[PDB]
């Protein structure tokens, strides 16, 4: 869930 900033699965 880190949307844009990267960690798009957490």
């Amino acid at each position: 869930x880190x949307a844009s900033l990267x960690x798009a699965s957490l």
